[PDB]
């Protein structure tokens, strides 16, 4: 599923991401915009053999199990497939853990290189929230 900009804002806000660990809603929508382009089924192979999953491109090395990343963890206790559903609940719950791991949203290199320091509030411009 490809979410609309404001549709994803509303789903992220309803799951408690708006100002989670200090990051306004415009941050998380911006992060998803450039990680997946709001597509829940997005996957990308990383060089180290790990795969990135879903709307917030969550990595199989630490966060989920895909059975094909030797020596990795499953800290969110989920099959990576759960990060790809139209229900964003698993992605959101796993993002909360990542964002709490000590480096904030810098865990997402796309946010740090594309959202950090920008006018992120524009990502919620014109949405009923």
């Amino acid at each position: 599923k490809v979410f609309g900009r404001c549709e994803l804002a509303a789903a992220m806000k309803r799951h408690g991401l708006d100002n989670y660990r200090g990051y306004s809603l415009g941050n998380w929508v911006c992060a998803a915009k450039f990680e997946s382009n709001f597509n829940t089924q997005a996957t990308n192979r990383n060089t180290d053999g790990s795969t990135d999953y879903g709307i917030l491109q969550i990595n199989s090395r630490w966060w989920c199990n895909d059975g094909r990343t030797p020596g990795s963890r499953n800290l969110c206790n989920i099959p990576c497939s759960a990060l790809l559903s139209s229900d964003i609940t698993a992605s959101v719950n796993c993002a909360k853990k990542i964002v709490s791991d000590g480096n904030g949203m810098n865990a997402w290199v796309a946010w740090r290189n594309r959202c950090k320091g920008t006018d992120v509030q524009a990502w919620i411009r014109g949405c009923r929230l």
